[PDB]
């Protein structure tokens, strides 16, 4: 049994099927109360929601599905006909994400790609009928944000106005990517300050009274 299976099972047992908000809330409860996990969480999630609603993207690419928290978050706000493509290297995580999406009733909007982003990005146009992307959500390994951004550019997947939205630019941090985009005339950058997910960390004191030998 893995933490990620435990999260999925908690969702199946407690959330309302076909209700994306309920699925988000079950994940957040479980991770707040039982086991920390690297989902973006509700605080940053609300910022995500505001951005997605502003731009109304027709085609979104996610790097790093994990358990599908952000895929549910994003897909539930997509208009009819819009698509989310989400890349996940770990087959266990890809399976969990697909089940999470199924449970939420969002499976028709989302396509899961099993593989490493560096290998899949060059296949997007031919295999998945993609011209350019409207939005990219980066939340995979932090050292991959910059190499994959350069690869997206190389592969012709970016157009004027494509929105990159990157998690964790403060903690754990993505310093090369952040410096790059902030210094490049090819990008206009805005920072949205928030809070790291699930940080009400329990600790305690132990009192141990010696009784003699
Ligand atoms: O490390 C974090 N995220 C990495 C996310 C990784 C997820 O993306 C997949 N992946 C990785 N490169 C990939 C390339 N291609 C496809 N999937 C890939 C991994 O298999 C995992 O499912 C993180 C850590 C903390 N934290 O506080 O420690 C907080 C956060 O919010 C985080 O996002
Ligand atoms: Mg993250």
């Amino acid at each position: 049994d893995t933490k990620e299976q435990r999260i999925l099972r908690y969702v199946q047992q407690n959330a309302k099927p076909g209700d994306p908000q309920s699925v988000l809330e079950a994940i957040d409860t479980y991770c707040t109360q039982k086991e920390w996990a690297m989902n973006v969480g509700d605080a940053k999630g609300q910022i995500m929601d505001a951005v997605i609603r502003e731009y109304s993207p027709s085609l979104v690419l996610e790097l790093g599905a994990y358990c599908g928290y952000s895929a549910v978050r994003m897909a539930r706000l997509l208009q009819p006909g819009a698509r989310l493509l989400t890349m996940e290297i770990n087959p266990d995580c890809a399976a969990i994400t697909q089940q999470m999406l199924n449970f939420a009733g969002l499976q028709d909007k989302v396509t899961i790609l099993n593989g490493a982003s560096q290998d899949l990005i060059p296949q997007l146009k031919k295999k998945y009928d993609v011209d350019t992307l409207d939005m990219v959500f980066l939340d995979h390994w932090k050292d991959r944000y910059l190499p994959d951004t350069l690869l997206l550019e190389k592969c012709g997947l970016l157009r004027k106005g494509t929105v990159l939205l990157a998690d964790n630019v403060i903690v754990p941090g993505t310093p090369d990517f952040l410096a790059y985009v902030r210094g490049s005339s090819s990008f206009e950058c805005t920072h949205y300050s928030s809070y790291l997910e699930y940080m009400k960390v329990v600790d305690g004191l132990e009192k141990a009274i010696y009784q003699g030998p």
